[PDB]
Order: structure tokens, then sequence, then C-alpha cells
């Protein structure tokens, strides 16, 4: 009786489906897989790139960046939403390649410092190449490249780390607030009680209410259909977007409903 | 045409057959699979443990550690042959469960480091959960736990850190010279001329002298049937055990064969 | 013209006055100098050590702890207060002289982890040796060492990553909670519209909340005046310690005043 | 009777004394002060920097490379000859003004991630702040910006990661071969049975006979007496400057007569 075999983390199809850059507005581009979130903005000294997606989308993303005309040596900083292997998966591989530098907060940079490895939910089922963060980010931080500015706001709950994102771009000279907000979901997590995570529900509960006031023309989410995104449309692929407040009150109802069921 | 799917790193299935524990000498016993070696050496200060095996056989390391009597907080040391997944994976879970430390080389920390990602040969196939080295070994240097002294001789080339450890244990009063020598093997990789490795035919060939020159009665290898150990025979174990002559000359005539046919 | 030469870290010599150790509760000890606070616990599987005072108290901690009976080998856990030079200082080489493990949560442990350099208000004018945590521990989390159970309380402020340590200790049988808070001062510290920490004011004011709700029969502090102790008189000691209500409204009727003349 | 105090690293004043720009060949510069070298090498994609001095000499480093029309985002890389306090300094700092990447082998990596502290033979003496590396780089590795090819080479000895860097330049079109090669010193250590370092001797010797076969028509080092440069003099500076073979010759007559009177 041997003792298992180990398990590759694998994905729905769709979340491994690359597609061309979608330009979501003046600076910003779409340039991951129809299902995962991978955002490029093009500034006058450099790139930013917000997510890279899954382990396997590193060569994927730097093929974009080149229809982009932005040379690897041009990505100058790596954001991220929060270090699970579906958005920091080529982070490792992308640092050596392009020497970008990586700014997150402490949570996000331990996670991903040990590669998603001892996840407080899902163990070390989920992970991935570990990289280090070169600069630690506290909330509320503005971090400017090519006079595009990027204000963090911490949302705790799908881990620690949890981080919106926001800035101001244009849409032909007129200005959009866009917001980068994380996932506000726990997809099997033991909520109440937690050994791991004793305050998860008042970080949750917190971070609905970060998501409401967050400065928002227009709003998306690593897994485009949490904020009802259709990369795969093109032009109308954000005819049917969320707003924020829509989100976090999606999002809460469901934390309550698993909350309930969990107590039953 | 979505990117592929990752991949898991799947084993021979004897290399995952648990076994009791099975005594090498006075001190010595081996606590691992049938097909990969893990020692460990009992002192009257704690437990030595020299190799983990694979990711998953964290639980069974410690139950066997049970069967001897040595409680998780008993072990104090892990010491590593090279820090591939299957002989490094449940190295990070074994520090959280019995607060070990680790000592290794400066090249075996740093793979260690990275969970065996971005592999000289592997690339990022074979990655595991990361662990920290918590004291860095020169070559030479003897490490002393309970009395037993452990002295590190380092033979690069398997991996840059690779590392053979000898000690003297005692069979019934009368000392026995042990000698664990790490993996001579090269399994596809690029000998001649590698950009990742330049220097690695030197390395091989100054390592195969480094094994012949061992003080040693008796030869271990992570893998047992590198020096023809069979685990699973229990008495006759050690019957048709290689010296260290034949272990390291045998290495490199596969070494020369290999090398021979890569300029063909 | 020649650049400045480095300036030391150099402290009130009272801070690196050794004393013999003196007892808080059955289990409790002060092991440190008389203005700097060291608690060791004594348990029945080991001994755990909160702060360890400045970089040189290594060798004095460590002889303290064998006039309590404590060999290097039993300090199984080391707990911190913050990761400032005068608090963490030797923890890096305690580390490798008894094989104890380090807790901390994300942010204490990045800043440990850089050995206090690049810190948000002091630079790199305060560097000590860095060190690594093992565990990573989050808010209201219990870690159990021979039964004493410890319960972080994340109190950010001083540094982000502050905590107060809340434990039930006895007294000749009768339970006594010991709460160990971090510093609530922020000696120079910008207040109001820190680039480095945009939320400062909001964490120092629900940290001073934090501190009165702390269950507290006995308040002690790393810096012992700070909580009106007087480790030199011996058995008065903790005649005129304050409680946590009155450590608290001290420290934020200072930050007020402070913060008011920030604004002039 | 108080501990003592924190002691600052203190050099002599000429390491810290400021120059201009002083051009070695057509795209190399000496950047640093008048004892510490800094090589600044100007390429079309890029600039490398090879080591940075003391740790309070990053202004003046960019402020030299403003001078030579290298603004900090074009700093792409930073090369280190061993990862001392007086050599690796400022690079934690560099890291985060200019987003450079750091190429290091595994055991300057090591010691710069622990900002030179547990120093084999320093102690923490000359701690500063750490930083990370970002590539490992092997014995014979090449490394590549902008055309300019870097050739690594191990000379382990005054560190286990001390490493010499090659490269070929022009001096008005016609070639010039630079080697920059790392100190072959041993002040004040113990040679002879050194338990932190066992091979010692087999190293410095290895290294002594690595630095006569070096490809050089041109020798740096990072303390430019060692090789008879003479910064201050700016033309001239190069005139008595010794060969590789003379540099590492006279190096070898110290260690003998050092070797020799330490048995004594
Ligand atoms: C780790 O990545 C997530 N989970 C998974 O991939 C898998 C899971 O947990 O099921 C999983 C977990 C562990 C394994 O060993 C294997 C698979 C996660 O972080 O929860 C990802 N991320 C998000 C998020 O970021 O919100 C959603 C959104 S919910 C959703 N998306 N599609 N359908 N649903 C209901 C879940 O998937
Ligand atoms: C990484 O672990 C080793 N390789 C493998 O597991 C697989 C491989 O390389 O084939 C592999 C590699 C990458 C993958 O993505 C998937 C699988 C390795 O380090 O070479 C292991 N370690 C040793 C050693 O330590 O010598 C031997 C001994 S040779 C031997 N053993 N059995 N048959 N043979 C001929 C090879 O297997
Ligand atoms: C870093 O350590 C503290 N500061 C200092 O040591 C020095 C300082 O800042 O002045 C300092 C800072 C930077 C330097 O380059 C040199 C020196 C600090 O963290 O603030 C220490 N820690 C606490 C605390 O933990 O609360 C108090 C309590 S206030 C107090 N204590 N005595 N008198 N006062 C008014 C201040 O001292
Ligand atoms: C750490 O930096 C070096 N040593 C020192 O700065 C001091 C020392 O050791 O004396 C020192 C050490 C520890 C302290 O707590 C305080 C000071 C070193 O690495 O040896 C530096 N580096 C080199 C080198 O790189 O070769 C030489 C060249 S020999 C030379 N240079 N000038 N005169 N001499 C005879 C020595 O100085
Ligand atoms: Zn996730
Ligand atoms: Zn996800
Ligand atoms: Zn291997
Ligand atoms: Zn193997
Ligand atoms: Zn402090
Ligand atoms: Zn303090
Ligand atoms: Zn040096
Ligand atoms: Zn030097």
């Amino acid at each position: 009786a041997p003792l298992p075999q180990l398990r590759a983390y694998t994905v729905d199809a769709s979340w491994l489906q690359p597609m061309a850059p979608l330009q979501v507005a003046d600076h910003t581009w779409q340039i991951g897989t129809e299902d995962l979130t991978a955002l490029l903005v093009q500034t006058a000294e450099g790139a930013v790139l917000l997510d890279g997606g899954m382990p396997q989308m590193a060569g994927h993303l730097l093929d974009n960046m080149k229809l982009r005309g932005v040379a690897p040596q041009d990505l100058r900083l790596i954001l991220l939403s929060h270090a699970h292997a579906d958005h920091a998966g080529p982070v490792a591989e992308l640092k050596r390649r392009t020497g970008a530098h990586v700014a997150a907060n402490a949570e996000t940079a331990v996670l991903l410092a040990r590669g998603g490895s001892n996840d407080l939910h899902f163990g070390d089922g989920i992970t991935y190449p570990p990289a280090s963060a070169d600069r630690i980010i506290m909330d509320g931080e503005v971090v400017t490249v090519g006079g595009i500015a990027f204000t963090a706001h911490f949302m705790p709950g799908h881990t620690p780390g949890s981080t919106a994102w926001t800035w101001t771009d244009t849409r032909d000279g007129k200005p959009v607030r866009i917001a980068y907000a994380d996932s506000l979901s726990a997809p099997g997590y033991q909520l109440k009680g937690n050994p791991r995570y004793p305050r998860l529900i008042e970080d949750y509960k917190r971070s609905f209410a970060t998501v409401r006031a967050l400065p928002c023309d227009l709003l998306l989410t690593p897994h485009p259909g949490a904020s009802n995104w259709n990369y795969a449309v093109g032009s109308k692929a954000s005819a049917e977007a969320l707003t924020c407040n829509a989100y976090a009150d999606a999002a809460e109802k469901k934390f309550d409903a698993q909350l309930a069921r969990e107590t039953a």
C-alpha cells in the first residue's frame, strides 16, 4: 500500500486560454487569458504588470508585452492582488527574464516567498515557484511609475495579504477611475473558529466595506466573472460589469449564507 | 488551443512504499521507504535525520521516529544529501512539526530556499515546499550532536550543493565507519558546454575522487540501488553493498560513456 | 571633505546593566537587564523566551537560563514584542546557539529578516544581525508550549508588527493573568501624512483600545518604565505597576499632545 | 559594570573620500572613492555596477551615475567582488532606488542575505543592511548586458564567495582585456585548523593560481592599493598597476609568511 502520488494543480481550460491584448483604458490592457486577469499599464518611464496568472503563463505574457511594444527590460514593477498560484504563478520567472521589481505588503510577501506552500486553507496543495518581494508597501501607500500613481488598499480575507489597487487612467483625455479589487470569496474555508485565522470573519466584513468605498468608475477583478467581465467578446467585454457596491454586496450575501450553513 | 496543464512529479511506486525501521548500526536506522533513504541517528542529546525523501513522506517519518521512541521535539537537526524534491521533500513540514534545525552548505541552502524551482537541469518541473537553512556549513566542517560527530564532504555534480556525510558508529561496541554519499548520476544532464554549469565535468571528476577517499566501512546512498542495498529483505539488506571505490568507479564509467555519447 | 563615518547605536548605561533572574510568577522570570525586559517562561516541555534585548545581551541571557536550570537546547521558542534592535537584538545569535524557533507575524518577520534596516522611521540607523521567523502567526492565534497557551494580540503603531502576548500563570496555585504589551510610543515619528505609513494614526488609536481590553492581572512592557516597573528593587519591583487602562490612557494622552504639536 | 556598547565599523578617511568619475576604458569608469573601487560599465542597453563600497556611499554613486548620464532606472545589474561591508555596503539601498538586479554566487548570496553578520572571521562586527541576490551564477558563467559579456571566476579565500570578473572593453576601438580580481588578503584570519573553514588554505592556494591565469591586459582590485592603482592622480592612475602574476605572487608571499608565523 504505497503512499499517494503528488497531485498537480489543474484548473478550468478557459483559465489557460490565451487572448490578444484587450484595451481597458488609454494606458491599461488585459494581456492574460479569457478567465484570468493580467493587467499591463504602459507609461512613459516603463510598464507595470498587475497579476500574472498561472505559472505556465509566463511566455504568453511576454509575447503580449511585445505586441504592445514593451521589451522585457521595460517591465519595471509587478503588483499583485494576492499570492495564490493562479494569480502569482509566473512572478518568479518574470523577475528573472525582465529585471522587474515586485511590490507587496508583508503578508503577500511571506506567502510569495514560500511559493504559496503552507497555505492557511489549502496546505501545500497549490505550490508554485517562490519569489521575493523587493519593496514592502503599507495600507494606503502610493506607488508612482511614469506619472501614474497606484494606491494600495488592504482588503484581507481571501488571503491575509489581499490588496485592491486603484489608479486614474484616461479614455481619450477624459479621466476614468480604475479599481482592481481582489477576490472576496472563501472557497471551502472554515470561517468560524479557524485556529489559523481567528479573526477571519472580522477581516472579511471590514473588507466588504473597504471595496464599497473604493474610488471606482470601472471595476476589474482577478477572476473576470466575479465582476461580470467577459474578455472573450472583445468590445462589449465591460458591458455588464458590476459596480463596487454590487460586487461587495454580492460577495457578502454569499459570505453570510456560507457562514450560516457552516453553523448548520 | 489552451496552454498545457501543470504536471505532477510522479515517481516509482516503490519510492513511496513505507517500511518499518531497519537498523544499520547501534545508533543508525533507515526509516524511509523501500527505495528512498532517510537515516535516523539517535544520540543521548537528541536525534539527527539525514534526508527525508518525498514531500508526502512527512507523516511516515514521524510515525517511525515514534516507534524508535523519538518524540517530535527530540529531532534536533536535519542534514541533506542534496535538495531535490525526492530527498528534501518533507523538510519544510518537518521543521514546522519538530522544531529541528537544518544544516546545509550555501548551494543546497539557496536551492532549498526556492523549493527546488529554477533547477539547473530540471527547470520548475520538480518543485516542492521551500525551507530555510539555519546553519551554513563548509567543506570538511564537523557537526556534533550528542557526541556523534558528522563531517561534511562536498561532492558537487548531481547538484552544486551535493554533500557526503561521514560518521563513526558502533556495532555492539566495535566501531563502524559509515559514509552516506550523495548521487553521482546525471540523468539527462547536458554535460559539455552547459551555460548554467560551465565547469560541470570538472566537478564530477573531482567528486569521483572524493567518494573514493572517504573513510568508509559501510556505504549508503540516497537511492539504495546505487550502492546495491535492498531495504526490503531486512537482514541481508547490506549483503551486496558496494564499497566506496566500487560505487565511484561504476558511476564514473557511466559518466564517461554518457559524455562520449553526448558528443556523438 | 570625506563622507561621514558610520555611527553605532548607543543606549543608556542602565539598558545594558545585567541583573539576576527576578521572579514574576511561578513559571515567569525576568532575565534581562535593569531597563530592558527579557521574559523566560519555564514549562514541563521546554522554555519560552519573550524578547531578548540588545544585540550584546546574548551571553547574559544564556547565563541566566543556566541559573534557572535551562540548558541551551531546552529553549524551544522565541516570541517578540517588536523587531527593533533593542528588543530583537540577540535573536539571530540565540537561534544559532539554542536551536529555538521564532514565531512572529508577517510584519515583524519581514523587519526581522532585514535586521531592522530600512526602518519606516529610523532608516538604516539601528541595524542588527538578521534572523528568520520559522512560524508566522495571525492575530488572536494561540501558541501552546508545555501546556502554557500564548495568545497574540496585534497592536500596530510603534512598528507595524507590534504584538502583545497574554498568558495565564500561577502565583502559588492561584491563577494570574499576565499581559506583555508592546510599546505605544512614537519617538520622533512623523504622525500625520507619513508616506511610509499613511494610516499610522488609525493604527495607534485602534491599538490604544486593544491594550485596554487585554485580559490582564499583571502588566509588563519591553521598557519597564513604560508600565512603572522597577527591576532593580527586587521584591517591590511590581509595587507601582500600571494597569492596562492606565498604560494605554497615558500613552494616548502623549500621542494626542504630540499629534497636536506636530500640526503647530 | 554594564555590558559594552556597540561599536561602529570605522575606516580610513581616504576610503570615504569622494572623487569624480575616472575613465578606465571606453565603457568603464571608476565612480567610487579614492581608496574603494566602484566600477560603472555603460552599455547601449543599460549600466552595470561592480561593487558599491561603504554603506554611506549610496548617494555619491548615484551622483556620479548622473554625471555619466545614467539615470537610476538605467542601472540594470549589480555585480560584487565579495559581500563585505566595505564593498557591498550600499547594495540594499541601491536596489531600492534604481530597480537593479544583483547577481552573485551562492556563497556571496547567503552572506549578502544576512548583511555580513555571522562572518567566518569577523563575527557580527561588520554588519550592514542586508540585500537579496536575484540571480545565482556559477563558476565560469557568462553574464551579458548590452553586448558586454561578464565572466565570473570563483577565487575563494578572503570570503568563500570571492569572485573575479573579466570582460573585454575597448581603448579607442582597440580591445583591452579587463580583470577585476577580488582581495587575496587574510587580515587576522586563523589560517590553519579553522573550524569554520577547514579547507581555507587549499582555497587560497587554488585561488592564487586562478588569478594568475586570468585573461588580463589591465587589472583592478576592490582596494586599489592591492594592485598599485592611485585613483587620486587622475591620468597616471594606472601607471604602476601590477599584472595578474605580480598581484597573485605578492599575495601568496604574504600568505605563506603569515601561515609560517601562525605556526610560530
Ligand atoms: C487557489 O485558487 C482558487 N481555488 C482553486 O483554484 C480551487 C478551489 O478552491 O476550488 C482549488 C484549490 C485547491 C486545490 O488543491 C485545487 C483546486 C482560490 O483561491 O480559491 C481559485 N481562486 C478563486 C478566487 O480567487 O476567488 C476562486 C473563485 S470562486 C470560483 N471560481 N470558479 N468557480 N468558482 C466557484 C476559486 O478558484
Ligand atoms: C529529481 O530526482 C531524480 N530524477 C527524477 O526523479 C526523474 C528523472 O530524472 O528521471 C524526473 C525528473 C524530472 C521530472 O520532471 C520528472 C522526473 C534526479 O535527481 O535525477 C531522481 N534522482 C536520482 C539520483 O538522485 O541519482 C536518480 C537516480 S538514476 C535512476 N533512478 N532510477 N532509475 N534511474 C535510471 C534519478 O531520479
Ligand atoms: C529604537 O529603539 C527606540 N529608540 C531609541 O533607542 C532611540 C530614540 O528613538 O530615541 C534611537 C533611535 C535611533 C537612533 O539612531 C538612535 C537612538 C525606539 O524604538 O523608539 C527605543 N524604544 C522605545 C520603545 O520601545 O518605546 C523607546 C521608549 S521612549 C523613551 N525611552 N527612554 N526615554 N524615552 C523618552 C525609545 O527608545
Ligand atoms: C572588512 O573589511 C576588511 N577589514 C577591515 O575593514 C578591518 C580589518 O580587518 O583590519 C576591520 C575588520 C573588522 C572590524 O570590526 C573593524 C575593522 C577586510 O575584508 O579584511 C578590509 N578589506 C580588505 C580586503 O578586502 O582585502 C583589507 C585589505 S588589507 C589592508 N587594507 N589597508 N591596510 N591593510 C593592511 C582589509 O580591510
Ligand atoms: Zn486565491
Ligand atoms: Zn484565484
Ligand atoms: Zn537528485
Ligand atoms: Zn534522487
Ligand atoms: Zn522600538
Ligand atoms: Zn524599545
Ligand atoms: Zn573583505
Ligand atoms: Zn575590503
